[PDB]
């Protein structure tokens, strides 16, 4: 009975039969949240959602709806540490998106609200859900702010090795790459299912900290590549982000062996992001973003899913050379 944490393509519309019941369930969670009230809202909610799927083939949330899914689909996350505090998220609605340079925009205000100049808030921009699957919105990279991998004579790293394929694509779609150890990557972004297009992050809203010793890292831990699946509708495109736990901070550019054995801790992260003021999962915060969590209170659906790597899916139409 395990479940497929990964939720792949779709070439035609969800069938009605199929949308209904996970559209009528996801109303019956949001009404849910309200005990012995609102029920004539519910179940107007019902006759209009219902009309629009047999009319339309789908519906659109509303979007007091959308923001419980966005928190529901974050509380239902397994893995994630910081779902203790699901309530402390800003969704920026980007439904009405048509364009990679409003996605670019988008993204831009999503880094700025999030970064916060170090105090991080975390933050999900939902673009426009899937329609027949062939007019998918998608943000290629794996995070918004990620470090190049580039590929060496030897066979070592210089960057980050987990973006071997994803920085190679980059080079590959016109993108001219620099050789450096903490190269940020640009933004490959795909818009109403066309091929994407390559935009370099303004440098100003990159906030790194400083780990010579010869490290930095950036602030914003950012996936941009996770699909929201909400009453049979899904979102392909977004991105959310939180912020570090200090421990992780895939610092894999290495050599760097520079007790038992397995003694490489994460000290000079934990320390050099309190000191640059820059939000990390430490006691303190844990324990303000539980409160924080708390004052707000005064199959698994929704859910978060991964997706297949879309430059492996992707029906090319013309554009950059050497896809
Ligand atoms: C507030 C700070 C946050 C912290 C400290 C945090 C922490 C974590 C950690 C440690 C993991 C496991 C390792 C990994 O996959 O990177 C994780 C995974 C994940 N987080 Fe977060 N997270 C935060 C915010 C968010 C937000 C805002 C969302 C979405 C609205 C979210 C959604 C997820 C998802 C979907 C995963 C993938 C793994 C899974 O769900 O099982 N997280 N998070």
């Amino acid at each position: 009975n395990p479940k497929s944490l990964t939720r792949g393509p779709r070439d035609k519309p969800t069938p009605l039969e199929e949308l209904l019941p996970h559209a009528i369930e996801f109303i019956n969670q949001y009404y849910g949240s309200f005990k012995e009230a609102k029920i004539e809202e519910h179940l107007a909610r019902l006759e209009a959602v219902t009309k629009e799927i047999e009319t339309t083939g789908t519906y659109q949330l509303t979007l007091d709806e959308l923001i419980f899914a966005t928190k529901m689909a974050w509380r239902n996350a397994p893995r994630c540490i910081g779902r203790i505090q699901w309530s402390n998220l800003q969704v920026f609605d980007a439904r009405n998106c048509s364009t990679a340079q409003e996605m670019f925009q988008h993204i831009c205000r999503h880094i700025l609200y999030a970064t916060n100049n170090g105090n991080i808030r975390s933050a999900i921009t939902v673009f426009p859900q899937r329609s027949d699957g062939k007019h998918d919105f998608r943000l290629w990279n794996s995070q918004l702010i990620r470090y190049a991998g580039y590929q060496m004579p030897d066979g070592t790293i210089r960057g980050d090795a987990a973006t071997l394929e994803f920085t190679q694509l980059c080079i590959d779609l016109g993108w001219k790459p620099r050789y450096g150890r903490f190269d940020v990557l640009p933004l490959v972004l795909q818009a109403d299912g066309q091929d994407p297009e390559v935009f370099e992050i303004p440098p100003d809203l990159v906030l790194e900290v400083t780990m010579e010793l010869g490290l930095k890292w950036y602030a914003l831990p950012a996936v941009a590549n996770m699909l929201l699946e909400v009453g049979g509708l899904e979102f392909p495109a977004c991105p959310f982000n939180g912020w570090y736990m200090g421990t992780e901070i895939g610092v894999r550019d290495f050599c760097d062996t520079q007790d038992r054995a397995v003694t490489e801790i994460n000290v000079a992260v934990l320390h050099s992001f309190q000191k640059q003021n820059v939000t990390i999962m430490d006691h303190h915060t844990a324990s303000e973003s539980f409160m924080k969590h708390m004052q707000n209170e005064y199959v698994l659906s929704p859910f978060y899913y991964y997706q297949i790597e879309p430059w492996k899916t992707h029906i090319w139409q013309n554009e950059h050379h050497h896809h």
